[PDB]
């Protein structure tokens, strides 16, 4: 009932980024700094000044970039490899504090919860990471059996969600029930892998999560009591899911046939719109730190910045 751009803002080169579904490579800081992986690089791109730095390029060949994710204060950057390593930058003085490496296969999923990292591989195992000590690895969190696609610290540092290739939802406890680290609560429901994982910011509880290829779902769950709360068919792979405070709503990237974003009304499930514009899948959405920017990042080597939540269009 507002007024949405059909178009996107302003659309970023993304050349050679990694078409791989599985992998999180785009993430936006609280500085309102964009983090772009794009092959063997780390790109970063000021949307206030429109500076851009190349942060590091890995030497060894065939080495890539698995996934990026800044800290919630933005002056730092994880980085996951292919190499399984979890390298976290300091970007002001663009240099490597440290190389950590603890996970036997690439890491291409990352969270933070304040000075805690947590990282999920395609092995399928979680480790958190205490960065500010010398043996970062304090917790090893194994609940799936193919790769960590989606992982998630909910806003209020409560739980933890991940998504995986095995069609399997997890939610975990922020410290361990003494039955070792074992998840609250673990959803079948999806019959497609989850990558789309998305806390509500305005209630604690509230989870949405999204199915691929062979799922095409959206579900969303109360992580109390375990039920599913909604079920929406989205008609194609989601890959990314972000909620939006301004009008209460989500917004859930997608991939073939149409390539849009779609936005969706809580708890309704009603469509409000879709982003259309993409030429191949969507991979990656990420929040601008105002909240009215979402940037989508595709197969077709684009990034698009779309004001789709801004208050007072005018």
């Amino acid at each position: 009932c507002r007024y949405i751009p059909s178009l996107p803002d302003r659309i970023l080169d993304a050349p050679e980024i990694r078409n791989d579904y599985y992998l999180n490579l785009v993430d936006w800081s609280s500085g309102n700094v964009l983090a772009v992986a794009l092959d063997n690089s780390v790109y970063l791109w000021s949307a206030s000044s429109g500076d851009i730095l190349q942060l590091l390029q890995m030497e060894q060949p065939g080495e890539y970039i698995s996934s990026v994710a800044w800290i919630k204060e933005g002056n730092y950057l994880a980085v996951g490899t292919s190499s399984a390593e979890v390298q976290l930058w300091d970007v002001q003085q663009q240099k490597r504090l440290r190389n950590m490496t603890s996970h036997s296969a690439r890491v291409g999923s990352l969270s933070w919860n304040s000075y805690i990292l947590s990282s999920g591989s395609r092995s399928g195992h979680i480790h958190h990471h205490d960065v500010r000590v010398a043996e970062h690895h304090v917790a090893t969190l194994s609940g799936h059996s193919q790769e960590v696609c989606g992982l998630r610290w909910a806003p209020d540092g409560r739980h933890l969600a991940s998504g995986g290739n095995d069609n399997l939802v997890n939610v975990w406890p922020s410290a361990p029930g003494e039955g070792g680290w074992v998840p609250l609560q673990t959803f079948t429901q999806h019959q497609g892998a989850v990558k789309a994982v998305a806390w509500c910011p305005w209630q604690s509880n509230v989870l949405a999560t999204g199915g691929g290829t062979s799922d095409r779902h959206i579900r969303i769950w109360n992580v109390c009591s375990g039920a599913c709360l909604s079920a929406v068919d989205a008609h194609s792979q989601v890959c990314s899911i972000l909620w939006s405070p301004h009008y209460k709503e989500l917004i859930s990237g997608h991939g073939f046939a149409q390539n849009q974003l779609v936005i969706w009304k809580y708890p309704t499930m009603a469509k409000v719109a879709e982003l259309k514009g993409h030429t191949s899948r969507v991979l990656s959405l990420t929040m601008s730190p105002d909240g009215a920017t979402v940037a989508s990042a595709a197969a077709d080597e684009t990034l698009r910045l779309w004001r789709c939540f801004e208050l007072d269009p005018a």
